[PDB]
């Protein structure tokens, strides 16, 4: 009861602090761009704003759950609508992520190649990428595991045949959308980090906060929920704290909005004017 109110209250409090914060980000660069923006940087950002916005708009669903103990029956066309909605979202970011974690370094560190692709047009493909990547592995979930009153808004029993094909694909995707991912942001963060450290302070402070947040979004954020799932093999049952994990997969939507501060100076401004109304 009150265990469940708190998750309730919790997301409640991530879509009142995420969406008006994601928005004015939203607005931050559409205003940024002024003359369409030059900066790949810039452009891969606003993927993972849309990408926050896509789940903090469905966010709502998961407090409305929260009160009535997973007990309204939705049809399992948009049971699975509104799963693809988030599996989207999330393994989106991880490769936008990695996507910023590759430009940060590869655009500071060897700056000659920087110099001579200063072009907007090169970055463009990453964020496709990104999104062809989520969206065509994650619709393979969908298909494989969707072609009474229960205490759940989707009982997930499947069928001991089909658990032996669904489980691979969970690790599947825990594997190539976020292990990966992980050994590349580390690797990238670690000599941007090394190269930023060997005005200057605020750049300094920018950089290592844009570094923190990365890593703390995949070990806080993101960890839990893709735990979870390795679990699956060791286990054979979906464990009891995933409905916990997908807390934190939903928090990461909270502290993105940082990213932006720390690493666009405009979307500083925008902040600004903001608290300078509020
Ligand atoms: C919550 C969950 C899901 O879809 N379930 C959980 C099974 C039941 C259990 O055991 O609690 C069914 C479900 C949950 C909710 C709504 C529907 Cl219509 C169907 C599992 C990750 N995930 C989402 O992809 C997700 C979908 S909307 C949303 C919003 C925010 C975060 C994540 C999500």
């Amino acid at each position: 009861d009150w265990k469940s109110s708190l998750i309730l209250m919790a997301y409640i409090i991530i879509f009142l602090t995420g969406l008006p914060a994601n928005l004015l980000a939203l607005r931050a660069f559409v205003g940024r761009i002024r003359q369409p923006q030059p900066a790949p940087v810039h452009i891969l950002l606003l993927s993972l704003t849309l990408a926050d916005l896509l789940l903090l708009l469905l966010l709502p669903f998961k407090i409305i759950e929260a009160a009535s103990n997973f007990r309204w029956y939705l049809p399992k066309v948009v049971c699975a609508l509104t799963s693809f909605g988030f599996y989207s979202s999330i393994y989106c970011s991880t490769w936008l992520l990695a996507g910023i974690s590759i430009e940060r370094y590869l655009g500071v560190a060897f700056p000659v190649q920087y110099k001579l692709s200063r072009r907007p047009l090169y970055g463009v493909i990453a964020a496709l990428v990104a999104w062809v990547m989520s969206f065509g592995h994650c619709t393979i979930v969908i298909i494989v595991q969707y072609l009474s009153g229960n205490e759940i808004t989707c009982y997930e029993n499947f069928t001991d045949n089909q658990l032996d094909v669904v489980l691979p694909v969970r690790l599947e995707l825990c594997l190539v959308l976020f292990f990966i991912p992980m050994a590349v942001t580390i690797f990238c963060y670690w000599r941007f980090v090394w190269i930023m450290l060997s005005v200057g302070a605020q750049r300094r402070r920018r950089a290592v906060g844009l570094a923190v947040v990365t890593l703390l979004n995949f070990l806080v954020c993101f960890g839990p929920y893709n735990v979870s799932h390795l679990v699956g093999y060791h286990q054979r049952k979906s464990p009891w704290w995933r409905s916990i994990a997908v807390v934190f997969s939903s928090l990461n939507a909270s502290l993105d909005p940082l990213l932006f501060y720390f690493s666009s100076s405009v979307v500083r401004r925008a902040f600004g004017r903001g608290l300078q109304v509020l």
